[PDB]
DNA sequence: AGCCGTAGGGCCCTACGGCT
DNA sequence: AGCCGTAGGGCCCTACGGC
């Protein structure tokens, strides 16, 4: 992998460490091949702080660096046997590049500490504004970053060693709480000391993963990748009435315009939203192989096609009506939504799961009818308890159905935001004839791989870890649904074999609820009431802003129509005014003066076509106006009374509940 | 990789062979898990007719098939050991799916012949209009292709065994001539199944598709479908040299979606090549980021790169909007695409072409644009111009990598027959380096030669004592210096002797084997330099003739509209009252038409007229446009009435392109 | 040989948290 | 131990023809 230099005098030789071959190519073209070597790594390197020594010494990327430096590791480390006097870390000018830098400084600190001590370790500084060095032209990477005449390099300096020893243990170690504490105390919503560098770069990454990757927003229940996918579909008119659009086009559009990450991350997020076993209310409607419950992946994006589901329209409803705030995209060239209008409670409906830095999230799916009735009960009573809300919201409702054992785990999860929810498969004991029996599984727990589960039972039987099982078959079909058959030995108690399967296999899986969502852009552990309160505050805002916008637009349009009506009342005069004018400026000024018209009104008259002078067209102008006057009155009523605004929110949620609300799938047992 | 069925009774068991995991998923979801098994392959299978046994037996896909069937192969073939009584070939409903089918049948016929004799081999029939079984929903697949209650399976039948051996030999064999002769004899340009008929039809659909729609360039624009689709793709989305760079993935996805139903790398890599100044004599793509090197390094992932048209590409696309070329329906009928680009410069000869098809291959070298244009101007003035007179203009190929060409001999043979071997030599010098010692400095290498790989080949000869006198070898190439390969010479060793050996033993000297095959009326044809130029000129004459014809239609329509607005402004008051007293737009139309002697288009142009057109400046503006239009109409009719005038217009336009884009010759033709 | 360039097709290593 | 889901990064087999 190493693209070495001509020279063999380490004192003048430099080694540049890059993320992969895309950045490597630009680097090999722009460099000085006499004194500058290039080692392209393969993305994220191993965390030596969290890893076992054997794993470290056998890792291909760790080995490639050891071999290239020629200094050996730990105690056998000889700074004399070094092949470069500058080890230059040149990761990409993004948050994951900062993370790879922290992962590298950690390996150098725990294994090659004298390399830092000798001042041999540097950090390159490529221009921000690129996603990778592979986006840069060789001449651009050279002058800015690699030429010793123009480059700005940071030399890594280890000042206090005990402070550094505590830093690497805090940020890179296996104890989460210390990292969480560090993020909480520090989050904000030339030589360089290693401790400062590790703290600033790790906080850059942690923060970014927390607010812009792994955690959902409380208002719409979406993570940046899902929001950008849905918006991408909205922008391209990939609505349910239109035909399916190729996945490659959606992925490429979303990536180019909103998501500066790999295709794999975008396509896989899109695929999951299109799976009925993953989403309680699927957001994407996919044509083709979108994977299975057996862990089978979707077909490559060239084969599949997609569009929004009917319910996705409710997530994007009124986005163009000044309901939500837009922000600049990653490069300034595009505008993206900060949140979606979310006309149905998506956070609780589809749930969420995401591994962040210092924290994680695990919100289960819920039944739409129960959520809406929950939100409606809350609208009528701000003081409602979790117990009362539970009269509406019984508990989670998995797309895979099954059983939940007891309401105590649910109660605790809705009150504290944390709890263990015991899930069970739908299994029954039935006869197969000849005095023999079988166990028939028709519903498996949520997020459990059906094939992998069957293989675990197979494994237990083969290893004689369970008694009574004579056969095991997956009789699932498009036609009969999920059907897993476990044949029992004649005279053996099948209820005992079933109880054993529940203790030994994923046939019984628990769901550890950990309700962390972004509230006002900060991660917060929330309870059931809080999740709903935030959803309702959001809906009141969306509806109010839509009404304020529709009113501004209706007034602007009534204004224009008042001008067209004046023109229809004085057509000969209007014509004479335009005809007697040499320019469009003169006509516009003369019209404004003669008929007390605004600039907007006179431009509208000047833009009016001759076909608009016929009987039908004259009528259309009068009818649009009379309709709009009534519409302005209707809107002005909504903004004059807060109880009328709140009742519209309730009426709109009621319509959604009546159209999209479905039956409970998951049975809650006592 | 096999997803077997639960039943262990071969009689009721079926095995489906699919192209990969994308098709497998859809297949696995729709099937009857009790009776149907799925084996997903990994694309194109090995051709057993062209392979030796060590290779056949080491192949993962071949191995996976033998194991799943359990019958064994050749002499040890046992039909009783068959785990399935139905081996169903289920490749995608595309040309490549037909090729994979011929590849699978060749293996079954050569290694598992009794399995065909027994009637255990069948061919599935999925619907077309899908990109792969991975595009179909599971329920759709079961109904149309897998359900025994509704499917239509062809059972492979071996009729005449002597006839089959020859069909497998001719089509899949190592001798290219018999295969080429089969395509020449059978090509047409512009239930049980007989193995021979299946092989002949599927292989011919594949062969014809690679020839007319993949590997060979069109004589008129010099482009292959992928490149023409990329360039049309950029044109549609306005990714011109004046606009900013657009994301590589957005281009790739758009082109794949709308025009090219093929894999992503194929699109991106064709776009990358068109952007490389060492690949293209006149690059067609302007790229931002890592687009590869002469060292065989590939481009950065498409997520990193940005692209747009070069100024020269605007000349390839110039007049596409003006009815010059025939548009055709795309692969799925939802879009329209050009069959050929107007190509205002001779692209086939300028950038060359390199392609491996079925039964043939093409190898066309790049040329200097100033020379080519001068050659076309010469042929326009003299239809009977000889190849010898053309060579006064077109000296020989002119590589983007410069270098040297040894003699006019190979060039002359290639330009007269379309076939010749042209010796390409590196630009190499012998210079002193101090201490009474010398070195060989290489600054230009031959075309399509990987620099790093050539250096590795020289290093190899030195390590393996096959060359004497070399002491060191370095690549000193930089953005500052340009290509610079340094070979150190041992003190007192003859440096020219070392150099002459390096030419004889390494890519330092390479041969360009000219084989000028291009599509002519959609048919592969071996053309010489004159025929290439003749076909280019005729295409240009038609492009200009059609553009002229289009503008004349456009102007005459415009003049007719203006005649109506002229009448409307001369009677504005009666025009307004006519419209004011009309209940509907249709009534106004009919009224303006009868009263003022207007046509449907004229009456509609008046009804669409905005009130601002009634200002004083407008009636004068209209009479100005109408009068400059009459002059314009006259000019166009003059061009279309005299062919000499039309030909002079072609000459003029090519002379401009020559003065705007013509560059100096890079490659030196040394008389050796 | 093994390369040239458009085509078919897919796999595996890393981080990060909380649960088992 | 290892699985869940957004992220960093890349490789290798096959057909085809002409030297
Ligand atoms: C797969 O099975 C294997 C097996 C082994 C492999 N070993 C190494 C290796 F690097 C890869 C991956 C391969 O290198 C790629 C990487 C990204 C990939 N999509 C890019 C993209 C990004 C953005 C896009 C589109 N495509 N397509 C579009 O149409 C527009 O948007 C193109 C190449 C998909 O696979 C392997 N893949
Ligand atoms: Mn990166
Ligand atoms: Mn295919």
């Amino acid at each position: 992998k190493l693209a070495d230099c001509s020279s063999k005098s380490p004192e003048e030789c430099e080694i540049f460490l890059v993320e992969g071959d895309s950045a490597g190519g630009s680097t090999k073209s722009g460099r000085d091949s006499r004194t500058q070597a290039i080692l392209p790594l393969r993305g994220k390197i191993l965390n030596v702080e969290k890893a076992r020594l054997d794993r470290i010494l056998n890792n291909n990327e760790i080995r490639q660096m050891i071999t290239a430096f020629g200094t050996g590791i730990g105690g056998d480390f000889d700074l004399a046997k070094a092949r470069y006097h500058k080890i230059v870390i040149m990761t990409d000018a993004d948050v994951d590049g900062a993370h790879i830098r922290t992962l590298l400084l950690t390996f150098f600190y725990r294994f090659m500490r004298p390399l830092i001590e000798a001042g041999y370790v540097y950090i390159a500084q490529p221009p921000t504004g690129y996603k990778g060095l592979g986006e840069m032209n060789a001449d651009q990477l050279w002058e800015t970053t690699m030429n010793p005449e123009h480059r700005a390099l940071l030399q890594v300096k280890l000042e206090d060693a005990i402070e550094a020893d505590q830093t690497f243990e805090m940020l890179m170690g296996d104890v989460v709480e210390n990292r969480r504490q560090f993020i909480e105390d520090n989050a904000v919503y030339n030589e360089r000391n290693i401790t400062s560098e590790m703290r600033e770069s790790f906080l850059d990454y942690a923060m970014s993963v927390i607010v812009a990757r792994a955690l959902p927003d409380v208002r719409d229940g979406l993570k940046p990748v899902h929001r950008r996918i849905l918006y991408g579909l909205n922008e391209q008119g990939m609505t349910p009435d239109k035909s399916y659009k190729k996945s490659a086009r959606i992925v490429g559009d979303v990536m180019g315009k909103y998501h500066p990450h790999g295709d794999s991350s975008i396509y896989e997020a899109m695929v999951r939203m299109a799976q009925d076993f993953s989403y309680r209310y699927p957001l994407v409607d996919g044509q083709g192989n979108f994977g299975s419950m057996d862990g089978d992946g979707a077909a490559a994006m060239r084969f599949t096609e997609a569009r929004m589901t009917k319910i996705t329209l409710e997530l994007l409803r009124d986005i163009n009506k000044d309901t939500i705030d837009f922000i600049d995209n990653y490069d300034g060239n595009e505008r993206e939504p900060s949140v979606l209008p979310a006309r149905f409670p998506n956070l609780l409906a589809n749930g969420a799961s995401g591994i962040a830095v210092g924290m994680a999230t695990n919100i289960p799916p819920h039944n739409l009818t129960e959520l809406i009735n929950g939100v409606l009960s809350l609208s009528k009573n701000p003081d409602i308890s979790i117990a009362e809300l539970m009269e509406d919201i019984e508990g989670p409702d998995f797309p895979t159905a099954g059983l939940i054992l007891g309401k105590s785990g649910i109660r605790r999860a809705y009150e504290t935001g944390r709890g263990s929810i015991q899930m069970r498969s739908r299994a029954v004991i039935e006869e197969r004839g000849g005095g023999r029996q079988r166990i028939v599984v028709t519903e498996i727990p949520f997020q459990v791989n059906k094939a992998r589960m069957i293989e675990k039972i197979a494994e237990l039987v083969r290893d004689k870890k369970i008694d009574g099982i004579t056969d095991l078959r997956d009789e699932t079909s498009l036609r009969t649904g999920v059907r897993v058959v476990i044949d029992v030995r004649k005279d053996a108690n099948a209820s005992v074999i079933l109880n054993n399967l529940y203790k030994q296999t994923p046939l019984q899986t628990s769901f550890g609820v950990n309700m962390i969502a972004l509230v006002n852009g900060r991660p917060k552990l929330i309870n059931l009431k809080e999740a709903l309160v935030h959803y309702l505050e959001h809906q009141k805002t969306v509806v109010r802003r839509r009404t304020q916008y529709n009113l501004r637009k209706a007034k602007d349009r009534a204004h224009i129509l008042e001008g067209l009506r004046i023109a229809l009342d004085h057509i000969d005069e209007i014509i004479s005014t335009i005809r007697e004018s040499d320019t469009d400026k003169v006509a516009m000024e003369s019209l404004q003066q003669r008929f007390k018209l605004s600039e907007k009104q006179a431009q509208a008259i000047l833009d009016m076509r001759l076909r608009r002078l016929t009987g039908l067209e004259r009528d259309k102008i009068e009818a649009e106006y009379n309709e709009l006057l009534n519409y302005i009155s209707e809107l002005e009523t909504i903004l004059a009374d807060e109880e009328v605004l709140l009742q519209l929110v309730r009426d709109e949620l009621t319509e959604i509940r009546d159209r999209f609300g479905d039956d409970r799938r998951t049975e809650i047992q006592l």
